[PDB]
């Protein structure tokens, strides 16, 4: 069999990968599950799969240890930091699910890399925030990294396998991989006016708030551009993006004979995650297939940039480089709490995000060596802390006209 | 580089082919090339690329040889079954383009699988028509086929390497492969009435007038699907068709995960011949590339097999071999040149089809060892000599009303 560790265990791609673990007894057997928050969830899952590790938040550590006792099982507690890098690394623990959002999650990603650990991507920070080091620290030890977003997992079943396992090979030119395509749904106001747009707020989330926000602005599309860069090893210019509504063509890679190759599904989370663990094999995944005679018509068109400005900072973030990414996610985290805490409009995303890739305090700091094996880790998270102050102050300055 | 004959060199495959190798003169060189009627084009063609071989038909062997000496050319000319066989199993050639449309092709093609040669498949009649013999008779020599029609090149794409390699593997389950899907565009007929579609003529026909034809009527998916069920090792129930006026994805592999993989081109043909030629490799084809933007909408439907009745009796023919499906092509031929002459209405191809499919006098020769490695050959083209009298006779009762 094969021993998972699921980091950031109770929401939706938990939910995902345990029913096909349960689907699939005999391959897949829980050693770790975390969450920071949902405890009795947690405990819930940890009373059915019987991990031989959980940690939790340093605030929960104390109840959910009460509890895990109260319930009469054998089952270890960690908490904090500390604890996700002992899962991450632990030598009883073949694979690993990296599932954690927000800066919190590096460590254990490094961690897991570190350790040579195969690796199932599934949080944009790790890449966006720490591409460079990611990446080089997996190489160096021989973890394997797949994908399971929806985009990157589809561009990834859509390349070769010589690419596939080394992503350095899209340079050799005999592959003839010319482009990759990322589709973006365009968001809930693709067909409503730039004036329009300048308001809230059930319209905006209208499929969980944040991601949903950014659906709408087009900055979830700019950071699955710059996570793409590290995991298929391009650089900005040769990964364009085409808006499809529907949603059922995933992505595209684009190969010099003229054959775009593509990978179609439902939006179920359950094909991805199959594709990543099963890889190189495929199992059955248990999610009703795609109907092909019920998908009527599938929208194609260009980006709309003006609207979509979010996508056109991204991808300047991209060119500048690990700090400049840093910045643009950091930003786009205040700015959008901002706009869900009703402080700012939706378009002022964009100018507040903008804003800080400018602003000459955080500049200083981009040619900073945040790929570096000793300090790289504790650059990033202290470029982080800073921009959360810049941000947080641009939204105070904004509100008054400045 | 790589030694070429071209089986047919005077159309759209020929072209198409011609085009890349001269974008590729490093890569390949043209060593034979052949054409049944087109002797000045064939001449032309001879007069670029210096082959070291031509054949013609018998009754232009004559002039064609006076012409290449009139031009002062080192190339052999040949005629005839022997001549397409000669080049075919040419100890210089390397790779073989079998672009020959009807039963006067199976013979080099079969040849050329004698003798160990890359194929590159580009007629339908080889494996309608001499299925099983010709796929014994590849692997027992070790000739590769590499389909070029833009159906079953996308889903040979869109397959993994394993089942590329050898088409036998995609029945272990861990390639999980699940079915075929076929797309086609539903022809000229496809928002038109039952009522409108038995009548005529130049609106059947707005490639070629027989394979427009063909279109119209969803014989070509039919036939289609026979050739998928032999290149590809299923049988009938495991591929499965779409409408798709748009003709922009040319066809999917659906995987046990949920994992549709799907080719998207233009309609030009030199993006699968360069994928075939260059396989495993690719190089630049010299298309205009699909332009992602100016998709509008692909609309996609069921097919509705009561209009389409070709596309049931193929899956018929499918169910019962080798010699219902050399009848069903047959009696195609002679009921489409019926309809292009104006003996009959466009309805009438399928009525002609089936008449022929259930005829006992047919029938009595099904039960026969069509994939023999002695007399398969002798009796397809028995069975096809018989097919073309009976499909006939057919035409001629059916006018009366019989
Ligand atoms: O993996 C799926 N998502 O990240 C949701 C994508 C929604 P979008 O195309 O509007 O970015
Ligand atoms: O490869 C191209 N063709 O076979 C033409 C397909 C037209 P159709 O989908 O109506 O059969
Ligand atoms: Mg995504
Ligand atoms: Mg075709």
């Amino acid at each position: 069999l094969q021993s998972l560790a699921i980091l950031g265990a109770t929401g939706s791609i938990g939910d995902s990968t345990l029913a096909i673990i349960r689907q699939h007894p005999n391959r897949y057997r829980i050693h770790a599950l975390t969450g920071f928050s949902r405890v009795d969830k947690l405990l819930a899952l940890a009373m059915e799969f019987h991990p031989v590790k959980i940690c939790t938040s340093p605030d929960n550590y104390a109840q959910l240890s009460q509890k895990v006792t109260d319930a009469g099982l054998d089952t270890i507690i960690l908490s904090g930091d500390e604890g996700l890098i002992e899962i991450a690394s632990d030598e009883a623990v073949d694979t690993v699910v990296a599932a954690i959002v927000g800066a919190a999650g590096l460590s254990s990603t490094l961690a897991a890399a570190g350790a040579g650990k195969r690796i199932l991507l599934a949080n944009k920070e790790s890449l966006v925030m720490a591409g460079d080091l990611v990446i080089k620290t997996a190489k160096k030890h021989g973890a394997t990294i797949l994908p399971i977003d929806s985009e990157h997992n589809a561009i990834y079943q859509c390349l070769p396998a010589a690419i596939q396992a080394d992503n350095t090979a899209i340079h050799h030119t005999s592959y003839g991989i010319k482009k990759l395509w990322l589709t973006a749904s365009g968001g809930s106001f693709l067909d409503k006016s730039i004036k329009q747009m300048q308001n809230a707020s059930v319209k905006e989330a209208v499929m969980g708030q944040k991601i949903s926000i950014d659906s709408a602005t087009m900055m979830n599309k700019g950071l699955e551009l710059i996570e793409a860069c590290h995991l298929f090893d391009l650089k900005e210019h040769q990964i364009q993006v085409v808006i499809h509504p529907n949603s059922v063509v995933h992505s595209l890679v684009e190969y010099v004979d003229g054959s775009f190759l593509a990978q179609l599904g439902t939006p179920d989370m359950k094909t991805p995650i199959a594709h990543a663990l099963a890889y190189p094999e495929r199992i059955k995944s248990g999610v009703m297939p795609l109907d092909l005679y019920q998908l009527g018509s599938l929208k194609f068109l260009a980006p709309d940039l003006d609207k979509f400005a979010c996508l056109k900072l991204a991808r300047y973030a991209a060119r500048l480089g690990t700090g400049a990414c840093i910045a643009l996610n950091t930003a786009n985290e205040i700015a959008v709490e901002a706009f869900l805490a009703e402080k700012i409009c939706l378009t002022d995303i964009a100018v507040i995000v903008k804003a800080c890739l400018d602003d000459k305090t955080i500049a200083q700091d981009y040619s900073q060596d945040f790929g570096d094996e000793v300090l790289g880790l504790e650059r990033i998270l202290t470029m982080d802390k800073k921009v959360r102050k810049i941000a947080t102050a641009k939204i105070k300055l904004l509100k008054q006209g400045d």
